[PDB]
């Protein structure tokens, strides 16, 4: 169903998650809160921000890439770095 | 009356406008689409993105600061720079 799914927890980390999705235009992408994440329907899973990174392993067995800093700003810079922007 | 109002045009410049809002916790803040902007109820006006920056002068006669780059990423970095992050 999706090529890239980017998960976050909360309206702050949503920003960073959204910017990670700005790095991809090669397929269908889903940006969604961890509380709405449905496992098993994505090729790639990216988890953004500390909150989502602590909860994700209890929600899915899929492999994933973590994008996380110490605060909302650091996370945002790491997101930008991850997509080479 | 709002201490800070941040205006944007569209869901992409919304993201940078949200980031500018992360820089302010000293007062009441409105983040809103340029279509919904109501002049005369803010101490500080900040206009995010090329879209809003072209429409705003025909909507209000208030002074404002422009936060805009050539693409969405440039706009986002300028948002971060505007709040010293």
């Amino acid at each position: 169903m999706y090529k890239h799914t980017i998960v976050y927890d909360g309206e702050v980390d949503k920003i960073s998650a959204t910017v990670v999705g700005w790095g991809y235009n090669d397929g269908k992408i889903l940006i969604c809160d961890i509380k709405d994440y449905v496992p098993g329907q994505t090729q790639n899973l990216y988890v953004v921000g500390g909150g989502a990174c602590e909860k994700i392993s209890s929600i899915t067995k899929e492999k994933f890439i973590m994008i996380k800093g110490n605060d909302r700003f650091d996370t945002l810079y790491k997101a930008l770095d991850f997509i080479n922007r």
